[PDB]
């Protein structure tokens, strides 16, 4: 219906704005393009489904995303594929998994505070009648 299409609407408004505020702060910008096969040529051999912001940018676009849980399941992607590509214990490593940890943890945060969980659960029907 078109009340459904509105809600998928607000969806993606409310999702471009979380992913915006993750891509504007300093600490995430290594996670706001994709990895270059130029620098990283075995990026792509180790990790199966990449992720990184501006991918997420235009899944929602494309409506990719009909739910928060759907939308959170590719920020984890971004976290995990890095914990992943830099396990080790150097600082360059470390600090790539602690800024990676820290946007999921931010995403997550954003979305406990802003997202109503009505909003979540009107989705998840929608999402599961079609
Ligand atoms: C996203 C990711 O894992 N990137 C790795 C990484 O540590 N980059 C940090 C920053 C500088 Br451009 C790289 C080895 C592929
Ligand atoms: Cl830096």
């Amino acid at each position: 219906s078109m009340q459904e299409e509105d809600t998928f609407r607000e969806l993606r408004i409310f999702l471009r704005n979380v992913t915006h505020r993750l891509a504007i702060d300093k600490r995430f910008r290594v996670f706001t393009k994709p990895v270059d096969p130029d620098e990283v040529p075995d990026y792509v051999t180790v990790i199966k489904q990449p992720m990184d912001l501006s991918s997420v940018i235009s899944k929602i676009d494309l409506h990719k995303y009909l739910t928060v849980k759907d939308y959170l399941r590719d920020i984890d992607l971004i976290c995990s594929n890095a914990l992943e590509y830099n396990p080790d214990r150097d600082p360059g490593d470390r600090l790539i998994r602690h800024r990676a940890c820290a946007l999921r943890d931010t995403a997550y945060a954003i979305i406990k505070e802003e997202l109503d969980e009505d909003f979540e659960q009107l989705c998840e029907e929608i999402q599961e009648s079609r």
